[PDB]
């Protein structure tokens, strides 16, 4: 009848389904399984609420999947969703590489293209002023309404989505190994 | 690179999460811990999202935490809380016992009471109607608004907390060795 061993036990089963949650959202968005990655994304913010106090590690998945779920809604606070991730992006506690600097630069272009891709113009300049020669150039392209330019080709949303998917690899197998999934294909192996 | 054995284990672990939630969901209702009750709620209910096929075993877990969040919300579809708990109850795949019938005639009387304490006698009248020489008796009472009767004294929410409790013990310790809840003690008592 100890509630503070029971409290420490449901701490430590919040933690198991948090890292098991962070590897279903990353298969889910790799695979692009929009309704599943809704569904687990709902899952894993509920389960998050039931955790107080973070570990470093702890604090860097929950931040992953708060950044995927933005960059998922990045064609749909007074910012636009791939603004929130570009922020989270640039706050993560990792190592700033060659491919972090890819997708933040990737996400910055796609931040005012989805605006021109929706045919809200206004809106593209007002994320263009929040974010930023080459801001007078961009800032020209937003203006002549320019959406297929080869700059806009270059830094395109299937080469935002292909560089984010590639680390969203490394978190997969970086996490193919924790307790919860690990424990769960071993049951499936069995059966078989 | 198999999909169709992530999904099972993904299943698999739904349902450990799912009976982990549910005995976290009972202890709290037993304790009176009402936001962590509230927060647990949130998650079975998301996680529950991730289960399209259901045991018979997995359907009772369902419906145990359907019928104790309307309990939870008793005092605050076009019926009252209580009236829901009540067509839960009465389909529960479970024994008519003893107790299934004094939770049942206690849950009917307070649906009737708690509209009541909240002053709202004409929603009382709606509630007795919807659920009903005993009758006439009833419906007199709440008539006169006659809220401290013996008869609602003996029929009592503290009384239907008591017994509801006394249910939530048995699926309490009918649950006690689920897998996660389970694994969860083991590494809180390594550390102690
Ligand atoms: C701060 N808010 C409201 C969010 O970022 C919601 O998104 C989330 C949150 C946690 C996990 C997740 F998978 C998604
Ligand atoms: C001289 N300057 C500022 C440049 O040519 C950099 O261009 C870029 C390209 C992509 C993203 C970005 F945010 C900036
Ligand atoms: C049918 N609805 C919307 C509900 O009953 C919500 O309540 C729930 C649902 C599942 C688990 C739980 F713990 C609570
Ligand atoms: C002759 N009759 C109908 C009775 O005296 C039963 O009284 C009850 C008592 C509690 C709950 C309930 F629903 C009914």
């Amino acid at each position: 009848e100890d509630a503070g061993l029971v409290a420490e036990a449901e701490a430590v089963a919040a933690g198991w389904m948090l890292d098991f949650l962070c590897l279903s959202l990353c298969r889910a968005f790799r695979d692009g399984r929009s309704e599943d990655f809704r569904r687990t994304r709902n899952s894993a913010e509920a389960i998050i609420h039931g955790l107080s106090s973070l570990t470093a590690c702890q604090l860097r998945t929950i931040y992953i999947c708060q950044f995927l779920t933005r960059i998922a809604a990045g064609k749909t606070e007074r910012i636009t969703p791939l603004e929130s991730a570009l922020m989270i992006w640039g706050s993560i506690e990792k190592e700033h590489d060659k491919l972090h600097e890819e997708i933040q630069n990737l996400i910055k272009i796609q931040a005012i293209a989805v605006c021109m891709e929706n045919g809200n113009f206004k809106e593209a300049e007002e994320v263009f002023e929040r974010i930023f020669p080459f801001k007078s150039k961009l800032l020209m392209i937003i203006s002549q309404k320019d959406t297929f330019h080869s700059f806009f080709q270059h830094f395109s949303y299937n080469h935002m989505m292909e560089k984010i998917k590639s680390y969203v690899n490394y978190v997969l197998s970086e996490k193919s190994s924790t307790f919860l999934m690990k424990a769960a294909a071993k049951v499936v192996e069995s059966k078989r």
